[PDB]
């Protein structure tokens, strides 16, 4: 009950910025997101045995894959961590306590393949989920964990405290499907631009959560230059692999899961800036003034694969 985590001085300062890296020391990162959960949320959420044992039944159901694995996980839940600090009387309790769980299971049981690689495979969690395939998956997994004995994180809501926090986490964890994000932001730029926003309408408050979910699920571009750019391996070791199993369906894979075309990646990354994360963290920004370090940050790396592009690097 007085039990605190506490962090040795460098992480308790540093895991408070937006571009915290949290190591590669994989047995400090429960504690990590046990303090995150304690000061985000408080010592009162949780009990700690049952939250002990639920991190831990999690990272066994995330695999040893080069990208969407458990590092991950915890990665995008200090993202969350980071925007629910920074806005401290914006979220309600039932939102505090929902939406780290959500980012610490969005990915649970990925197989580092995407969404289109399991319907051109006609794998079986195509035929149970024909749109956000993983993503149901993952909710259906955080059902089960939240299930097995002494993991009932949540045995002190009442059953409709129970019934909101577990709709929070499935919309949070369908949203990062990415092929969402796209019609979600255009809403939330009109929205903002004609004044409509509000953040007492449920379904508008739902858009946002699903806009943080995205800024929290590709904050890996809002590192510091050499974490993006490590990372950023990882990612296409993924992709690669993924464009290697589609040459195997007998089917030419897009130049992004191409290993053939890794010359190519720095124009790729340039485009996905563009595209996808500058837009992101910019209508994040406006919703949410003070998530800026997120589209700073973004925008600096933004400018070193355009240096990568000139030769500079
Ligand atoms: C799982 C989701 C995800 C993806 C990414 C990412 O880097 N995306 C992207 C997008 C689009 N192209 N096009 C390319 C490319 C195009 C032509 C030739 C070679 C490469 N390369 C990427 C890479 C980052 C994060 Cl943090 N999460
Ligand atoms: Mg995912
Ligand atoms: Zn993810």
């Amino acid at each position: 009950g007085l039990m605190q985590f506490t962090l040795p001085v460098r992480l308790c300062k540093e895991i408070e910025l937006f571009h915290f890296d949290i190591g590669p020391f994989e047995n400090m990162w429960p504690g990590i997101f046990v303090y995150m959960v304690h000061r985000s949320c408080g010592t009162s959420c949780f009990e700690l045995e049952k939250l002990c044992r639920f991190i831990m039944s999690v990272k066994k159901n995330y695999r040893r894959v080069p990208y969407h694995n458990w590092k991950h996980a915890v990665t995008v839940a200090h993202c969350m961590y980071a925007i629910l600090q920074n806005n401290h009387t914006l979220f309600t309790d039932l939102e505090r306590k929902g939406l780290l769980i959500a980012c610490l299971c969005h990915d649970l049981d990925h197989r580092g393949f995407s969404n289109s690689y399991l319907q051109k495979f006609d794998h079986p969690l195509a035929a149970l989920y024909s749109t956000s395939t993983m993503e149901q998956h993952h909710f259906s997994q955080t059902v089960s964990i939240l299930q097995l004995e002494g993991h009932n994180i949540f045995s002190t809501l009442s059953s409709s405290e129970y019934e909101q926090v577990l709709e929070i986490i499935r919309k949070a964890i369908i949203a990062t499907d990415l092929a969402l994000y796209f019609g979600n932001r255009k809403q939330l730029e009109e929205m903002y631009q004609t004044g409509s926003l509000n953040l007492n309408n449920q379904s508008h408050r739902d858009r946002v959560i699903g806009l943080m979910m995205t800024a929290c699920d590709l904050c890996s571009v809002t590192k510091l230059w050499p974490v993006t750019k490590l990372t950023a391996n990882d990612i296409y070791a993924e992709f690669w692999a993924e464009g290697d199993e589609m040459k195997k369906l007998g089917i030419q894979p897009i130049p992004m899961m191409d290993r053939d075309k890794k010359d190519e990646v720095p124009q790729g990354q340039l485009g996905f800036y563009n595209a996808v994360a500058i837009p992101c963290y910019t209508t994040l920004t406006q919703i949410l003034p003070p998530t800026e370090p997120l589209l700073k940050a973004c925008r600096d790396n933004l400018s070193q694969w355009e240096k990568v592009i000139r030769g500079e690097e």
